[PDB]
């Protein structure tokens, strides 16, 4: 049955790093992974998570099956971190949260929901967008078609491009959203913008789905939820995908939630149960250490507080080598104007360089970077700051 | 978009479980679970595994994505479980294995790398069996059939029954056989009956697909892997989808793992490939802390010694239970030859009542059943032993 089952193309992020490892050339630098890096050049485990991590080894007395949404108060306390903790939906009950594992499960859990479940035929995604997301809608059975966005001469979001390319994207389509830290452009929608496409999508007749996988990143924990929060007060129907595994370094604990708000309660509760039901057939009930973890922490307001300024931490240590990178590039002889690194958020830039030069730092340095000229902020050090420059200054 | 959803079905082992938490009857009991539950009436935490959580809290240092497969020794120790140590299997590197959430999410890993890389369009599964293998094939877009199996006459397997729906079954067509613990009947082939179905199986052309949930649970660790190894004998390719839910008491950890056995070498990886890619649009890669524990435990001769002795006092607890069960009826009164209990294996039987019988327990005594008449064996405790065959004994 195996025999003549061809091989699957590469993971575009995913297979880089084999090749990385896999090279063992002297001061290489990865800037293609998708991981958060600090100073010293690793992904620790955050303090607060570890102090969550023995309260539970300690109080922890059966490891029974959650129920198929999970743990109850990590529901609540994402709920209260996504839509703000006087929400009308979260008073009025017209939101309710599954438990999943990771963003990614998210995602294709509410794929299959809206599959088997709903009209949906179409999700439009940015171009350019995660990799990944097509695939998690294909396996679901949905076409994916995408919208205009970035700008690759001026550096930007042209909303213009991108507002065109959704018109017509029939009423029933749903459209997808990254709410802050767009992967890869780093260019989010400024809040007149949100506003724009809150309005223009009630009139429209699309259902928003935010993919959320960055919440504090950009400039801070409610702020980056604007945007989520601007559709939310138009709209009677909305899914939201987030995912723990960035601002809490919860990495490979899988830890996510996917989100489904209706026009009232009665109607999330109706299809809610389907949502239940695919997570049923999916995995059955999701990985309770990481959203436990999760939960403790945003419950206690002692291990919260430590949180926020790790999280905190991570941020401007991207913020200072967002500015520190352009400032070094400007010094070591760069040609070119990267002024623009700075305007955009959380981990990631398109540097804005060829797939001739990106491969140029490869082969001839050690730099590298995702084909499409992707690079990780986290994993510029100011350390390696000065070879790396000289190495994007010596293709340019 | 979410206004005429409907309302999705109760699920026929999760829905009870409400039912019977709400009911605030005194003295009741709730044979319809499907977790092991100790003398006392408790599912704890397996103090092995206790120690691997201390060893994992002192000693992890990042919690960085995982592969998509996840952790290696996880992988290998459980392919030295289920083929045995020196298996050629392993030594010709004719296997694959893929860290999983759950036995669940290998059944629907299984799912959609065979649905989309593959000509299966059916999968045959035993009349009974659990009711979520249904669906986890339906979600992946397959024709579930299913083959004969027990007696409801003599409470046995009747094989004659079980092969002749097992004719025509087209070559090619996937064949789902619980490895140990038959789940709802605990009835399982003999080693000549498994040697027969192994046979018949190349003859016919049919993919074996084993589900092994409960490993160690029925006469113990390697006796309970005599049949998955009598197939793997005869056959080329073969996929086993196991849990460490039960055997580890890491139910809600989410741990299991899908291997692949492919007739060599080259072909294990190209087909592993594309059930990499699965994952990869599932749930993206696997959650490591219950496998780190199943890791740690299976890898450190000291902890794996405590673990086997957790594993026989479950075995053994449930084996005292079924011979109790059936003389404390004897002794109450029971009108009826019960000792068929005794042959079986693992947590469940099917008690050999009705519809009408099952609600007369729920409705007047404290008794909570599945309606199928399936009772969970660790539900009983020496003490509920005579008030519950009291009631059984009072609707016979
Ligand atoms: C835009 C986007 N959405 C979802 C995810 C998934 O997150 P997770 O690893 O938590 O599944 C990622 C992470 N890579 C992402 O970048
Ligand atoms: C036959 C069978 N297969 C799979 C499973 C599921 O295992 P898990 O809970 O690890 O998904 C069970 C028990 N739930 C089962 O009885
Ligand atoms: O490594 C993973 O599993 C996903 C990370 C990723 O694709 C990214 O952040 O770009
Ligand atoms: O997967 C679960 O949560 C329950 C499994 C079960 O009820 C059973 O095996 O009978």
């Amino acid at each position: 049955m195996f025999e003549n089952i061809t091989a699957a193309p590469a993971d575009p992020i995913l297979g880089l790093a084999d090749l990385f490892r896999a090279d063992e050339r002297p001061g290489k630098i990865n800037l293609g992974i998708g991981v958060y890096k600090d100073e010293t050049g690793k992904t620790p485990v955050l303090t607060s998570v570890k102090k969550a991590e023995q309260y539970l080894l300690e109080n922890e007395t059966t490891k029974n099956y959650l129920g198929i949404d999970g743990i109850p108060e990590f529901g609540r306390c994402t709920q209260e971190l996504l839509f703000g903790k006087g929400s009308a939906l979260i008073n009025d009950k017209r939101a309710r949260t599954a438990q999943t594992p990771g963003g990614t499960g998210a995602l294709r859990v509410a794929a299959d929901f809206l599959a088997k479940n709903t009209s949906v035929k179409r999700v439009w995604v940015s171009n350019p967008s995660w990799p990944n997301h097509k695939s998690v809608f294909n396996s679901a059975g949905l076409e994916v078609r995408e919208y205009a966005y970035y700008d690759a001469e001026n550096h930007t979001l042209d909303f213009d491009a991108l507002i065109n390319s959704l018109n017509e994207a029939q009423a029933g389509d749903v459209v997808l959203f990254h709410g802050c830290c767009h992967n890869p452009t780093g260019i989010d929608p400024t809040l007149e913008q949100w506003q724009t496409l809150a309005q223009l999508s009630v009139e429209k007749g699309w259902l928003p789905l935010f993919d959320f996988a960055y919440q504090g990143f950009a400039r801070g924990l409610e702020e980056d939820a604007e945007g989520l929060r601007a559709f939310a007060a138009m709209h009677k129907e909305l899914i939201v995908a987030s995912s723990y595994s960035h601002n809490f370094g919860l990495y490979n604990e899988r830890v996510g939630a996917c989100t489904l708000v209706a026009a009232d309660s009665e109607t999330v509760d109706r299809a809610f149960s389907q949502m239940k039901a695919a997570i049923r057939a999916n995995y059955s009930n999701p990985p309770a250490h990481g959203a436990s973890v999760v939960a403790t922490i945003l419950s206690n307001d002692a291990l919260r507080a430590i949180w926020e300024q790790e999280l905190t931490d991570m941020r401007q240590r991207i913020q200072r080598m967002r500015q520190l990178f352009v400032n070094t590039l400007q010094e070591k002889g760069a040609n070119r104007d990267f002024s623009f690194i700075i305007k955009q958020n959380g981990m990631f830039s398109f540097s804005g360089l060829t797939k001739e030069q990106v491969l140029r730092l490869r082969e001839e340095f050690g730099v590298y970077a995702v084909a499409s000229g992707r690079v990780n902020v986290a994993g510029m050090t100011p350390d390696n700051m000065a070879p790396l420059c000289e190495a994007i200054v010596a293709v340019l």
